[PDB]
């Protein structure tokens, strides 16, 4: 694109390449996305409008020669690299509160409005040197896939996919975010992934060691979905106590309502933001090493 000068690749996408480039006009500094359907280009130019302070701007979409192009502002890094930053001694939980806190509210906006991320996961959550964090690819699900493996032969994570789209749910709701971000929570929390599943049934009998495996009872339904089998292994719940030391109990109240079985009592972004342990929110600068 002749619009840009690539500083660096920053990385690899599900979809292509990810550029740290700069607009040889403007001046301004973006993330450039390699990725034609006519389906997906209208898809993507109701993304633009999308807009939220924590959500990553999509400047600009360049369809080119058969190629397409994604302009987003830029942020330094991403929540998976301040998290093994911060292993030693976790992330302090002012500031998870406040990260969790700012997803909802982004969240909560798209979800209004009727679009689903539906892949997130902590390498697509974007911080700042302000305290902010915000989602970035929302809605680019929707208009592309999500793949088994991205352009590079690398294995798309399970680790953050809601039960019902594991247990083979075609049309799946907003519920399906609050599930992944109810994960990410949890990792943060305990610096350790919650179910980092490395096939479809490991993800799921993951799932069912720590939440049991899912019934009539809490979830109506859910023995008739497709990929649902009578011959599950029927595991026992866990207590959150166990699963989340050292959170306190407003913090597992919520946890535990993002991770409902049923997508339809699974707490909304909303309510969520309404929850007692948001009671004390405030914004914490982190460190970071730019
Ligand atoms: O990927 C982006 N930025 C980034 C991520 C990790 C490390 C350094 C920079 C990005 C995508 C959209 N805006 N920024």
């Amino acid at each position: 694109m002749e619009n840009f000068q690539k500083v660096e690749k920053i990385g690899e996408g599900t979809y292509g390449v990810v550029y740290k480039a700069r607009n040889k006009l403007t001046g301004e500094v973006v993330a450039l996305k390699k990725i034609v359907p006519s389906t997906a280009i209208r898809e993507i130019s109701l993304l633009k409008e999308l807009n939220h302070p924590n959500i990553v701007k999509l400047l600009d979409v360049i369809h080119t020669e058969n190629k397409l192009y994604l302009v987003f502002e830029f942020l330094h890094q991403d929540l998976k690299k301040f998290m093994d930053a911060s292993a030693l001694t976790g992330i302090p939980l002012p500031l998870i509160k406040s990260y969790l806190f700012q997803l909802l509210q982004g969240l909560a906006f798209c979800h209004s409005h009727r679009v689903l991320h539906r892949d997130l996961k902590p390498q697509n959550l974007l911080i700042n040197t302000e305290g902010a964090i915000k989602l970035a690819d929302f809605g680019l699900a929707r208009a592309f896939g999500v793949p088994v493996r991205t352009y590079t032969h690398e294995v798309v994570t399970l680790w953050y996919r809601a039960p019902e789209i594991l247990l083979g749910c075609k049309y799946y709701s907003t519920a399906v975010d609050i599930w992944s971000l109810g994960c990410i929570f949890a990792e943060m929390v305990t610096r350790r992934a919650l179910f980092p599943g490395d096939s479809e049934i490991d993800q799921l009998f993951r799932i069912f060691r720590t939440l049991g495996t899912p019934d009539e009872v809490v979830w109506p339904g859910v023995t008739s979905m497709p990929d649902y089998k009578p011959s599950f292994p029927k595991w026992a719940r866990q207590d959150f106590s166990k699963v989340v030391p050292p959170l306190d109990e407003d913090g597992r109240s919520l946890l535990s309502q993002m991770l409902h079985y049923d997508p339809n009592k699974r707490i909304s972004a909303k309510a969520a933001l309404a929850h007692p342990f948001f009671q004390d929110v405030t914004k914490p600068v982190p460190h970071l090493r730019l």
